[PDB]
């Protein structure tokens, strides 16, 4: 049930991409876009087997239910890199993130631009100035902006309100942020180390 | 498809079902006397399954995943959930969140609880009486695989050795001899499979 593209494994592997190849240049390019004071060390492919296997489940689940495929977005997310061997095997757990200095709710955050991401306050610089940010399949789903007491999405529908929103965003208009509560809907794909 | 029980009903091609189960017959009774083993002075009102398609599916996915981690098919129990009225609706289509509003302590971890016996979840501070004085206690299928005592603070279960902080316990207990309660700490750990509503 595995992606064709991945090494053959075991259930899990870090893979080091060689720039030149696409789908090294496809990440900086993206990374680059509005980050180019930064430099990439190296960027690593996430094969993760059962975090794999989830969010592909709850993506085909969510196409079903919002009756198309536009669910899916491309999102960075910096971290420490005492939290990266968890990410890697686990994922992203809400109950273990770090209040946002704009909080649309409490769960785990999302950059549109690698440039957000890669502040100090995320992508904290360990003691030999590495730097990290995930390149992240965020399921986003049916968005609206968020409030800072949510601990779900909020319902589309006052009168109904087991129906809920996939996530949530700072500006519904001009996303910069998304915020999910749920695990298994965002798939950890890259790992960027990078340095000023 | 989604690897539904045989014992589901048809739903039309619909994807989440609730279905009043029948007295007297092998499903319901099987059941009924699971609550009964300690709460034979209550009374039931009803007993439904809960067929969402969606929230078993993902829960197979887990368990599957945890029978290969553990090499062993010993990885499920069946539990009882109390909760208030207002809390089904949510339950039933979306299983146990831990991040949900609570006034129950956390004393082993903060995620979700479920009780080995029904009279413990039949305390009015679980299974909260309606306006009306009727009470709701799940039944519940929960991935326990290899757990561990838990404690006041945890996040996620204690990793099984210090030396690999990622390979993690399933659960926690209170006691792991002869344990009382079990706490899950992540979505799609847990299937509601059956909702009784009752009296005391
Ligand atoms: N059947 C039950 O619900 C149950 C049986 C035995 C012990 C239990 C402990 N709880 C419990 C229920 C809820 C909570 C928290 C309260 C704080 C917010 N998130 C839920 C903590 C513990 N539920 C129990």
């Amino acid at each position: 049930n595995l992606p064709e593209h991945w090494t053959d494994m075991q259930l899990f592997c870090m893979v080091q991409l060689e720039p030149g190849q696409s789908e090294y240049n496809t990440i900086k390019d993206k990374f680059t876009r509005t980050c180019s004071s930064y430099a990439i060390e190296k960027i690593e492919r996430i094969q993760n087997a059962f975090l794999w296997q989830s969010y592909q489940v709850k993506k085909r689940q969510m196409d079903i239910k919002n009756d198309h495929k536009n669910n899916e977005r491309l999102l960075f997310h910096g971290t420490d890199a005492d939290s990266v061997p968890y990410v890697n095997q686990h994922g992203f757990n809400r109950s273990c993130a770090g209040k946002n200095a704009v909080s649309y709710g409490k769960g785990t955050y999302f950059a549109v631009d690698a440039s957000y991401s890669a502040k100090d306050t995320y992508s904290k610089p360990d003691s030999n100035g590495r730097k990290h940010m995930y390149v992240v399949r965020v399921l986003t789903g049916v968005f609206t902006k968020g409030r800072a007491g949510l601990v779900t999405p909020p319902p589309k529908n006052p009168h109904n309100p087991t129906d809920l929103f996939d996530s949530v965003t700072n500006n519904t208009r001009s996303p910069k942020l998304f915020v999910v509560f749920f695990d298994n809907q965002a798939y950890p794909e890259y790992l960027i180390t990078f340095t000023a």
